[PDB]
């Protein structure tokens, strides 16, 4: 019922997802520069620098908030992906269910914690 594990366990999550070969492409924001029309497809840039950066700055509040910022850089992928086939988009499925099979247990944790506190 530790209402603050959460945000090691994302700290954690988020060190095995940087030394995943699969995270490469997302591990710093998209270059505009190789994808000039980047912004005329995609609303809100992400990428897990920015999402390690925001925890680390105490910008969070709950692992939910995380999770909503790790899943658009998947949805950005598959947004800005040619071809279901691509390799960029075809590391980003992989990535995502390293990612939400790991995430399960925190969220169900965080949410546990709270309503014990609530109780
Ligand atoms: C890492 O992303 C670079 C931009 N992009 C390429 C595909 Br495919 C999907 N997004």
């Amino acid at each position: 019922y530790d209402i603050q594990a959460w945000k090691k366990q994302c700290e954690e999550l988020l060190n095995l997802i940087f030394q995943c070969e699969d995270s490469e492409p997302f591990r710093q924001p998209v270059d505009l520069l190789e994808y000039p029309d980047y912004r005329d497809i995609i609303d809100t840039p992400m990428d897990f620098a920015t999402v390690r950066e925001t925890l680390e700055a105490g910008n969070y509040e709950s692992p939910m908030e995380l999770c909503k910022d790790v899943r658009l850089i998947f949805s950005n992928s598959k947004a800005y992906t040619p071809s279901k086939r691509s390799r960029i988009y075809s590391m980003s499925l992989r990535l995502s269910a390293f990612f939400e099979e790991h995430i399960s247990s925190v969220l169900s944790d965080y949410k546990s914690a709270l309503r014990f506190h609530k109780r």
